[PDB]
C-alpha cells in the first residue's frame, strides 16, 4: 500500500518501442507508485542529472558565488553548440553544459566532493573515477527512488547545505510553468540510458517523479519527458 | 538615449479600442521604451501589484514564515471562488487573494509598513486610508517608471529586507517558464486602470516592464498580459 506498481504504465514505453521505468511520489499522500518495481531500484550513472548535487556544493562551497557569476567559454569548440559560449548556474543547468560543472568538480576536489555525497547519502555515494567524471564514467550509481528521496530532501531544504543554497538550484531547475502546473527537473544521458527527475508543483500537493528507459541512440531523448508527460496525464497530474 | 518613445505601440492598444501604456527597460543597455512618455510617468493606485511589496515586508518581518505556511479559509464567502479556500503564499499571489494579504497588513502595522515603504522608496510613499486597503482606495500612489525601478531592485536584491525575503517573492512572482523565457509578474486592477509589471528573463538579458490601462469593465482584464506580449513580441523579445 506505501508502493504500488502500475503496469498499465508499461503502454507508455510500448508505443515507443522502449523501456524504463517511471516513479511517482505523492506527497500529499506519502504513496509510491511505478510501472516496475524491481528497475525502480535498478541504479545507474546519474550522468547530468548530477548537475543537480554537484550545483549544490559548488554554491556551498562558494565556487559558486550566485546564480548570475559568468564561466567564461574556454574557447574549445564542443559538439553541442551551446556549450561554446559564456554561462551562468541557471543557463549551464538549462544546456547542461558539462565542461562548466566539470570545472566546478575540479575546484571542489575529491575529498569535499565525497564528503558531501554522503552527506546528501546520494546513491551509493561513490566517486571512483575522475573527479571530473565520474558521474558520467566511473563508480556512482544511483536508482530512480533513490533520486525521489534526495529531490524530497531538496524541496524541503533538509539537505546539508545552506537553504540559499538549495533554494538556487531549485530556481535554476525551472523547466515548465503555467497556470496550471510549475516542473522542477533535470535531464540525463549515459550514452545508454536517459533520465529525467524532478517533480510536479500543484496548488496543494507536489508529485516527484523519476524516469529512465534504455535509449540506444540520441534520437529518442524527447522521449523522456513524453513518456513521463503521458504518465501524469494518465494520473491526472497534468491536463 | 536613455528614454525613448515607441509611438507604433499604440497600434496595440488601439486594436483593442483601449488606452494606456506600455514601459519596457533593457537591463544590459540600461535603456528605457514606452510608448507614451506622460503616461509612464503618471501615478496610479498599484492595487493588487502591491502585493509583491507587501509580501516582502510580511516575509522580513515574519508575519510569514516561508511560501508554505498556511493561512486558513476565514470563512466568509466572497466573489472570487478561489478566495474561499486555505491558501500559501504562493497560492495567495497566484490568485490575487486580497484577504490574506489584507491580514499581513493588519499584523505588519501602520508604522511598520509606512517605515518599510520609505525604505523600498516605493511610488509616494504614502499609505493614507485604512491600514488594510491604502493600495485599494487610499493614498498610495506609483508610475509604471517607478514600478520598473522597484522590480530593478528587487531583481538584484537591492531592496532594504533579507536576500531569502527577495528570492522567496520573485518565487511567488513565478507566472510563466518555456524554454525561450521566464516571466515573473504580478496583474492588478482598481476598477478603473489594470495593471501588469514584472520582468521577462532571457538566456543574456532581462527586460523590465510595467504596463497599465484604462479599464471600464473586467472584461478586458485579459488586454493587460495581451497587449504587453503583443510589445515584446514586435520587439522580438518573445517568440
Ligand atoms: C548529461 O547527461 N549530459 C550533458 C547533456 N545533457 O543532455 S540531456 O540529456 O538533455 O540532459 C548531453 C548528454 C550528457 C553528456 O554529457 N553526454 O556525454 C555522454 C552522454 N551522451
Ligand atoms: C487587485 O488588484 N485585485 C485583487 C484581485 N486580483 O485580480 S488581478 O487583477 O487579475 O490581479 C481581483 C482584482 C483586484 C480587486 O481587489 N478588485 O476590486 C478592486 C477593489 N478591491
Ligand atoms: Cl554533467
Ligand atoms: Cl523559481
Ligand atoms: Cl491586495
Amino acid at each position: 500500500k506505501e508502493w504500488q506498481e502500475n503496469k498499465s504504465w508499461n503502454a507508455h514505453f510500448t508505443e515507443h518501442k522502449s523501456q524504463g521505468v517511471v516513479v511517482l511520489w505523492n506527497e500529499n499522500k506519502q504513496q509510491g507508485f511505478t510501472n516496475n518495481l524491481k528497475r525502480a531500484n535498478q541504479a545507474f550513472l546519474p550522468a547530468s542529472t548530477f548537475k543537480i548535487p554537484n550545483s549544490l556544493i559548488a554554491l556551498d562551497l562558494g565556487v559558486v558565488k550566485d546564480e548570475h557569476q559568468v564561466f567564461k567559454w574556454d574557447g574549445q569548440t564542443r559538439d553541442i553548440a551551446t556549450w561554446n559560449r559564456d554561462h551562468n548556474l541557471i543557463t549551464a543547468m538549462k544546456y547542461s553544459v558539462v565542461p562548466v560543472y566539470q570545472e566546478f568538480a575540479r575546484q571542489i576536489g575529491e575529498a569535499r566532493m565525497s564528503k558531501m555525497l554522503h552527506a546528501f547519502d546520494y546513491g551509493n555515494e561513490d566517486i571512483s573515477g575522475n573527479v571530473d567524471s565520474f558521474w558520467l564514467d566511473g563508480g556512482i550509481r544511483i536508482s530512480a527512488t533513490e533520486q525521489i528521496s534526495f529531490l524530497r530532501k531538496l524541496y524541503h531544504n533538509k539537505l546539508h547545505v545552506s537553504e540559499r543554497s538549495q533554494r538556487i538550484v531549485k530556481q535554476a531547475m525551472l523547466t515548465e510553468a503555467n497556470g496550471d502546473y510549475i516542473i522542477r527537473a533535470k535531464t540525463g544521458y549515459d550514452t545508454k540510458i536517459g533520465w529525467w527527475v524532478g517533480w510536479v508543483e500543484l496548488d496543494d500537493n507536489v508529485w516527484f517523479f523519476a524516469m529512465n528507459m534504455d535509449m540506444p541512440t540520441s534520437d529518442g531523448l524527447g522521449l523522456r519527458q513524453a513518456i513521463t508527460k503521458e504518465v501524469l496525464k494518465q494520473e491526472k497530474i497534468i491536463p
